[PDB]
């Protein structure tokens, strides 16, 4: 079985983001086409091991910002697939940027929306950058070796 | 004396977006290094003239969405400079994507934040994609012929 | 008032190619948004002046081929706009490649089809690379300062 | 043994194209450096499973065209190697475009020409985009783990 | 009549660098196809005005280095043409990098070698990145509106 | 254990370059995250098997130069990781270019400096293109499956 690596594109700044984050991670553990061990998870790759939520002194540190921004870009570019955990009511400017960068690096761009939200309107530009969008409950079985383009079954705004 | 064109990256949903929109447009009218006539303004480039406010059925039409998404991308890629009107309290996933695309297309990426908001925290990836971020009040006089790299004087989360 | 440069993507082998070539060139002479003097016209940029019709031995010379191929690429990349004179009954693998390169270099990609042929089926990938496809008769007046995305009004196989 | 995936660049619109198509597919089955199971074959990845030759109603459907064009681009970008089954007397504008896109995505670009045709002149731009070109009868043994640049043993036009 | 901007890729450490620097600058002043005012000259764009000769402590500051590196990249990407003042006996790893970046950004890449040095061996990769290499004495009159591909008349190691 | 391939970026034109070359190669033999067999080593991939140091007749051969330049680019683009064996006192314009090309191809860019030299100032642009820089003695154990961004522990100039 060939396995692909991913970049774990996900916000961690609301309750629904954190729920979706936890679910997507569990799905990837169970997906046999994914090497999660060798995938890039931003939250474990922040500069110096520090997160600005737990250490607000780094809010103005430009070294921390430079290194953590660069590590994320590096995580996208050196992994096979771009994953975006996407909350339609709570869309993330950071993830938006990362989607655009992933496009520029020739990565498959897959959005995953919580089942409770799948079908709701999403930003036109998210719709467009995406190669495909699926429900959280499809993530454990998604075949990352044969990724295809498909349209969201949903509206844009 | 030489003038550059821009893509007008700006939301139009909320009150603060519309205020900033109006201000940024006024600033560009007054900036002698900008050819606004030949710049790309999304709101004046709605596909086939269809107005989605008066016909929201087109938000489920894949052709409408494809052409609108493509027009935006096209507007970024065929103009000199990427302008992002950025509201820190109302950060936009669509703008985020556009910023990343502009980076990939080799464009100068300039964010403009309302003076009332300049200093407030912005997403790390917005900070990083940007080549520079300035206050609305500096847009009138920004020299687009000699665009330089600088850091936001502000917080980043 | 501002003028853009183009790469003149057009075959010169067949009768229909040469007719379309002559027409497109005439249209560009008359278009006020085009600087034709500073555009790249392959046929006037033959390497070292060597004329391959009168010296076909150079078709086996790797240096001749390297420089000619590179000049074409260079002409696309250093000009504003990619123009493809496209004959639906005589589709050209070389033009196809040039279109893809122009896409990769962030250029507006405009196809022009003779009015007698506009509507006839074109290759799916030609349809897709293109930002727009127009009739020869619209080239005279095309505004290259405000190039927009649109779909071919025609069939695609 | 490491294996690479490919995009199966090949026309299917003439008798010689179909012959070459069949031969190249058989060669890939036998090549131990290729994972054919996880490779992208356009003809099995058309939108909705439908081919326009067998269902000409889709000749004007822009949804079908959008999705099938996008899936092909996605197939090139997410696979390791670009393969072009190339008939020198019957060159394909679609494949031409795909070669250019593959170049932009940093893929090895390999042309395969039927033995009966190998040596015949090929389009200059095909010659140039290519990293290498081989005979159909070399395809079963080509080592895709160690792909190198070489010149066609043949003319251009 | 139309003028193009450049990035002034040139070292300033050695005597030969400084001689060539002075000469190339003089040539560009006299070239009517160049807008030197709006070109990017590193030495006039030192970050925050800090002069590293008088304050070498900033060579250990990561913020200084980040901004300076980014300014250079920005200067290449937002100008029309990449100019590399190249000394064959004193080849520069930094210039090498800048050349590669300019290639990636779709810029014409022109090397200029002092006439006393034109013909001397240059690195294979310098030879290859370049679209053209000329003598200092030809810079005054180089037509930057019609930049063409050609080979160095000289040795390459 | 997943393995990655590399491009062996290294000069071979001084005694210290050759020492570092030999050491880096030995380190890669011992690194279990590297497939060295399928990696690209320039010195074994020169056109026709010939090196210009041992056959100076090829110093003016443009065919040799074209093919060997193109093979190196191909070696960077088809391998997972860009390695630069870097001597701070003896920096290489060729490697500089290759670093820039590797950046454009989305590759992890890793510099390796002899332990005797690690800490010495390096060119600003080398510092910036790099994703990370390590000592020769770290190379045998570097985990290429989880490559991260880090700052050089050293100065620039
Ligand atoms: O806004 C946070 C984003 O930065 C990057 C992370 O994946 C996350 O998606
Ligand atoms: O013209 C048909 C082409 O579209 C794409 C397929 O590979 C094929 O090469
Ligand atoms: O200057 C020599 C360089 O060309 C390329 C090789 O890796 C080497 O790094
Ligand atoms: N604090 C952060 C914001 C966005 N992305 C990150 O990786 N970290
Ligand atoms: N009908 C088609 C033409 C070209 N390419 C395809 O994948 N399909
Ligand atoms: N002679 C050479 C110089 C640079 N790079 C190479 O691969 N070969």
């Amino acid at each position: 079985m060939p396995k692909k690596t991913i970049y774990f594109g996900a916000g961690w700044f609301t309750d629904r983001q954190n729920k979706a984050y936890k679910e997507a991670m569990e799905a990837l553990k169970e997906n046999p086409t994914i090497d999660l061990e060798n995938s890039y998870v931003p939250l474990d790759n922040q500069y110096k091991g520090i997160r600005v939520d737990e250490h607000p002194e780094y809010l103005h540190d430009k070294v921390w910002a430079t290194a953590t921004y660069n590590n994320d870009l590096n995580g996208i570019k050196t992994n096979d697939i771009m994953l975006g955990v996407y909350i339609p009511d709570e869309e993330d400017v950071g993830l938006g940027m990362e989607l655009g960068y992933a496009l520029s690096q020739g990565k498959y761009v897959l959005l995953v929306i919580p089942d409770e939200d799948y079908g709701k309107p999403i930003n036109l530009m998210s719709w467009g950058v995406s190669d495909n969008v699926i429900k959280m409950s499809q993530l454990k079985d998604f075949n990352f070796n044969k990724p295809r383009f498909d349209f969201y079954e949903g509206a844009v705004y």
